[PDB]
């Protein structure tokens, strides 16, 4: 596309907003930036000759623009954006600018849980095949920083928010791994509106890959390739567990470093997408056996003195926490940390995992009191995650697990879930020796 001489406004700084700034400048266009935060996260990192407005949206700037580039962190439904949409002013995001320039195929991945693990996995499968691959998007680097004429494949994690402002994506392979309640603070029309945003990823996709076990991942109306536990074009076989494609065994999971059923369906989805992208199967399977997991994803930061302390800080929703608790083996007592910005989620689904004598809850952050309510007799509420740790530490016994899998965003008290996971790791180290 050609942006020469246009009035461009970028809404939202940070890494992404910064990457969009660089994108326009390198193309000979000086945009202007605005952010509803008085002091946004990359402000002092921004070039001097770029006009910026902070502390609110600027309607004068918006209503004058030829193109608005909106961070995924601002709602399209925001009154200033809606007004500019009503006036016919074109609104895109960073993924859209990226898709209009990219000169390699894209694998596109979204879903409420598993999306970064699959994205990473498909990226390692291309690396194992000697393919020059750029991996990023909603994980790692912002898409626009991957753009390179030499790249042979892109693998992108895409959030529901990124998908709302993207229209030119034509993925070689796209998946929605699953859809469970999340971001309800951004979706006033509920779960169906949240799903609808994710369904945008299948539009003009060469192959679509659905989860046979989750109907919501399927288009509204050829067919998609599927993965699943007992069913699907890609599926599990329990003699010991194998991954199979159409009845053929391709890998015995004991060769994987990851474990758990939900990692095995991640592996299936990753394979299916690599297959659709033309990558050789042998090297794809080799990558499955070398991948050790992402940090903050059910990560054992300390196993010592009979106690395992797990950083599952990436659990930012109810679905992810269920994944950790469902089938979880604990010898003695589980000390479960819950807390932060629940985004108006229904926590009920968690209740059925919190019975029996061998469970303790330490609830903190904005929605702490709501998380304790799940079973108040076994629950403590603190303000912070630090205070919670210092409160559970003394009670920890050989055989126990300490599990940070909070079911909420960290953004009420932290920069991001990585900072929360790193703080937990530091404290677990202090308190656990
Ligand atoms: N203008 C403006 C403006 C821009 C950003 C913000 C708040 O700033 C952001 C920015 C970009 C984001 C992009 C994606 C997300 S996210 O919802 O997809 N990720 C969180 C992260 C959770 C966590 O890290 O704990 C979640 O799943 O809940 C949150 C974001 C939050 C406020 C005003």
């Amino acid at each position: 596309a050609d942006y020469q001489g246009k009035n461009v406004v970028i809404i939202g700084l940070g890494l992404t907003g910064l990457s969009c700034v660089d994108f326009f400048l390198a193309r000979g266009v000086t945009p202007r930036v605005m952010d509803t935060r008085m002091t946004p996260p990359g402000l002092d990192k921004l070039p001097e000759a770029v006009e910026r407005h902070t502390g609110s949206l600027n309607d004068e700037w918006l209503m004058a623009a030829d193109l608005i580039v909106a961070s995924p962190g601002i709602a399209l439904a925001h009154p200033s954006l809606s007004a500019a949409a009503d006036a016919g002013i074109e609104i895109v995001g960073d993924i859209e600018l990226f898709c209009r320039e990219a000169q390699a195929p894209i694998v596109a991945i979204t879903g409420s849980n598993g999306k970064s693990t699959v994205t990473t996995l498909v990226g390692e499968m291309a690396k194992a095949a000697g393919v020059n691959v750029g991996v990023g998007g909603n994980i790692g680097l912002p898409a626009l920083m991957l753009l390179d004429d030499e790249c042979e494949l892109y693998v992108l994690e895409l959030s529901s928010f990124q998908l709302e402002t993207t229209s030119s994506l034509q993925a070689v392979a796209a998946t929605i791994l699953n859809v469970t309640e999340d971001h309800m603070d951004r979706y006033p029309f509920g779960l169906q509106q949240y799903r609808a945003a994710k369904l945008r990823i299948y539009e003009n996709a060469k192959v679509c890959v659905v989860n046979a076990d989750d109907a919501l991942t399927m288009p509204i109306r050829e067919r998609c390739v599927s993965f699943g536990v007992n069913m699907g074009d890609y599926h599990l076989n329990h003699q010991e567990t194998w991954l199979r494609v159409k009845g053929e065994k391709v890998l015995n999971v004991k060769e994987m470093k990851l474990s758990g059923q939900h990692n095995y369906t991640n592996a299936l989805a990753a394979l299916a997408l690599a297959d659709a992208a033309g990558l050789p199967r042998a090297s794809s399977l080799k990558a499955l056996t070398t991948f050790t997991g992402l940090p903050h994803r059910f990560e054992v930061v300390l196993e010592h003195n009979g106690v395992r302390w797990i950083n599952d800080s990436k659990a930012t929703n109810v679905g992810s926490t269920e994944a950790a608790l469902n089938g979880l083996h604990v010898d003695g007592t589980l000390h479960l940390l819950l807390g932060g910005d629940g985004k108006s989620a229904d926590f009920s689904p968690l209740a059925r995992y919190l019975n029996g004598d061998n469970v303790r809850l330490y609830c903190f952050g904005r929605d702490g009191a709501q998380l304790a309510a799940l079973r108040p007799e076994v629950a403590e509420q603190t303000e912070t995650m630090e205070q919670a740790m210092r409160l559970l530490a003394p009670r920890v016994q050989p055989g126990d697990m300490v599990l940070l899998s909070p079911a909420c965003a960290s953004l009420d008290q932290f920069k991001n879930f990585e900072q929360r996971g790193n703080e937990f790791a530091r404290l677990a180290k202090e308190l656990g020796s």
